[PDB]
């Protein structure tokens, strides 16, 4: 789902989220980028109820992209216990994204 809240409300949500959070930072204007886009939507549907998936256009919320030092898109960031724990950048294979998700489920 699209990230639609203020940077302050996003930071607050991240603090309070009781299940893992996965954020696609996108722009995207790239053929590799739209494949990561689609893969992330697929995983959101697959792990519906187990993780929260957001997508953020980095030019409509550069303060959010800025807090996480997102310099290039696509970037996938993982959140647990209120902060960003890991990032996969670029043409990330689907199985590697899946495996990151599965490590944060534990
Ligand atoms: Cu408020």
């Amino acid at each position: 789902m699209v990230l639609d809240v203020t940077k302050d409300h996003w930071l607050l949500y991240v603090l309070l989220a009781q299940l893992p959070v996965m954020v696609l930072f996108r722009k995207d204007n790239d053929e590799e980028a739209k494949k990561v886009e689609y893969i992330v939507r697929e995983l959101a549907q697959e792990f519906d109820g187990l993780i929260m998936v957001f997508e953020l256009d980095t030019n409509k919320a550069p303060e959010i992209a800025k807090k996480y030092n997102i310099t290039t898109t696509p970037t996938v960031a993982f959140f647990k216990n209120g902060e960003d724990k890991s990032v996969l950048i670029g043409a990330i294979p689907k199985d590697q994204l899946r495996d990151e998700i599965l490590k944060y489920l534990g």
